[PDB]
């Protein structure tokens, strides 16, 4: 009775036929637009269709699907607990914080104590330390969304557990890679474990509450297992969320892990072969950050590169002289790129691309530019080129 | 690409590769055409606003234009459709776009006199009930007046009669106050003209997508001739208040479901709905069962009476399949959770196309089940061995004889 969404179609191709122009120009933008930016991805299909399920006219099939999510998100993460309820990632981490209350908070940037990064790219997990033994925090937060470099949960939870303290780590800009292997897992590093089902699992937004050998011992205090604890904080985006569970253990997924993880190596030697910087010197994850030029700023960078087609992110760079809204520095994320299926030449081609957009970019100023009409439209159609040569191959 | 061809390889992938998802899915809308729903807000979103619900659009966190085009299709078809000078459409929630405008219109400690009928702000109950089954207005002015709130809340889910909001807007301005207007369980009936609108009524109304106007799950924020009016206290429009001075894929949807609000077939689903509570009420009293002398809105209170108790009566229905909801009556001998009444919306029926003749089987199944079962106790059911097992089949007989005409 997939006929229901199908005739749901028809549906609106006959009667909302000017809606139906908007739906269509977006996949078409969506296909004709070069995507860096690190956390924006093209959700898989066959999650698109669980999200349009009957389910919304909400009954035991309501708790079959949240059944089979848990399970899967179990499996895909070796979680002995899990929670799928979660409408986005932020309320996955308010739920845990609120569940565990006292002023004593460590986090990357209640009462919030704050850690940073170390003048050279790198989280100092040394002033993790020096804050912990300092303030005596109930929980660190570890996690970060523009790191380029291998999160040591297993470091944070060493820290923790000598200030007596609970880990917690959002994944959610790494999630595939955890799931995959390929980045180290902190399911048991962590008491707790939140992510976000849309960014890397290629899913619906959501989160995912998630624990392993802690998830059945005791919370330190209050009398009861994080397991517990977790789950006393009590749809479409469920089947949705199974079904990118489902995919995020398909071999396919492992391989667009793998192309995530390819692009990302190819493009940071290829940027560096080009005399541009990537700060940690070296690319692990699906993020590179390439500190630019003497007088390009990143907003002038991502405002112009938009105008040529490509879709990229400014970020703050070590050793940061600049504005948080005029950086140095611009972030880019291979996510996008292994959906489209690009070789190593492809991505050699996009560096070339983008570095060639940037030489013939004026700066005026810290957010003001010039760039000559003509030279825009001939990026722009390089860039298309490229979307053409390589599509989004699950989008056909 | 088009969003069609992405979709239904969507469906198709979705059917390869995840078998045991398709078969859950597949399961329960089925589970929805055998299984008779007289509860009051529960309906079934229409495809055509389904199939927005995959856009593609989800993937965007210019790039902005087309979900820029997408959201002021909804803000003009919202605005249009309840005659509204204010829109907004960016409420994943009916609770969320409450909660935004509380937010937005009230400072931290106010009060507000919710009329709620069951730390930042404090509320005053404002009960409602008092009247024998009618709104006590006239607590309302009373309490308005004693503890000044900065906010009125008005609309109700279990309500069978029309709310006069304007009485609200007499009593708001007497007491200095901003009205607030819920208008979720009636919102096609306001949208269609059957219900009274509180537009221009109330300073600001809100609304959900999916109870009444058949759309996904979510809330729109609505103000009429008080929109370009700044809010008491302040030195902003409501508008401007109100714009809070990205889930496109919902907002998609919330644009196919005010525009099929707009066409006449949501109209003639309206009419069903009044008229099926009319002859359902009409049945009723005619087999000795209504609280308030008629319905003027898709909700039906009928007192259960020999000591029948709401929450076995709920219980003992679903087992024959029918779906209702127990709830209390002017003068509730029984605790809250064993209410001394049951409460029946016909909107699901609209869906299903019923004749008066339909109708009235249904009440006759109905009470069929109640002058049957043997309430021992106020909330263990007894008496449905095998006589369940003919009144279900009864029921989805029914159900086999309407079917949901949308879903094909």
């Amino acid at each position: 009775q997939a006929d229901l969404l199908k005739r749901g179609l028809a549906d609106l191709q006959e009667h909302d036929a000017e809606l139906a122009r908007i739906l269509d120009a977006e996949v078409a933008r969506q296909q004709r637009t070069l995507s860096l930016v690190a956390s924006c991805c093209a959700v898989k299909p066959r999650t698109l269709a669980a999200s349009s399920s009957a389910l919304v006219n909400v009954c035991e099939n309501v708790d079959l699907v949240e059944s089979l999510a848990i399970q899967r998100a179990r499996e895909l993460f070796g979680a002995q607990y899990a929670g799928v309820q979660s409408h986005s990632a932020s309320s996955a981490n308010y739920q845990v914080l609120a569940a565990l209350l006292e002023p004593g908070d460590t986090l990357l940037g209640y009462k919030a104590i704050g850690y940073g990064t170390t003048k050279e790219g790198l989280i100092d997990y040394d002033e993790v330390r020096r804050l912990a033994l300092e303030h005596r925090p109930r929980l660190i937060i570890c996690g970060a969304t523009a790191y380029s470099r291998v999160v040591d949960f297993e470091r944070f939870r060493q820290i923790a557990d000598e200030a007596g303290a609970i880990l917690m780590a959002d994944i959610s800009h790494i999630a595939g890679l955890v799931a995959t292997g390929r980045h180290p897992s902190p399911i048991d590093a962590a008491h707790v474990t939140t992510t976000c089902t849309h960014k890397q699992l290629v899913g619906p937004r959501g989160g995912l509450i998630l624990s392993g050998r802690d998830a059945n011992e005791k919370v330190p205090g209050r009398d009861a297992t994080f397991s517990r604890v977790l789950e006393l904080a009590v749809v479409n985006m469920m089947a949705a969320k199974a079904a990118a569970l489902g995919y995020a253990m398909t071999p396919e997924f492992d391989a667009e892990m793998q192309r995530i993880r390819d692009a990302a190596d190819v493009m940071a030697s290829e940027f560096q072969a080009r005399d541009y910087e990537v700060v940690g010197g070296r690319s692990e994850n699906h993020t590179i950050l390439i500190r630019l030029r003497a007088a390009m700023t990143g907003a002038i960078a991502e405002t112009a590169l938009e105008h040529c087609g490509i879709v990229v992110n400014k970020n703050r760079v070590p050793g940061e002289t600049r504005s948080s809204f005029v950086t140095s520095g611009l972030r880019i994320g291979t996510g996008a790129l292994a959906q489209r299926h690009v070789d190593a030449q492809g991505c050699r081609q996009i560096v070339d691309l983008l570095c060639r957009i940037l030489d013939e970019v004026t700066p005026l100023g810290e957010s003001e530019f010039t760039l000559d009409p003509a030279l825009r439209k001939q990026f722009c159609a390089e860039a298309e080129a490229l979307c053409v040569k390589y599509p989004i191959a699950d989008y056909l």
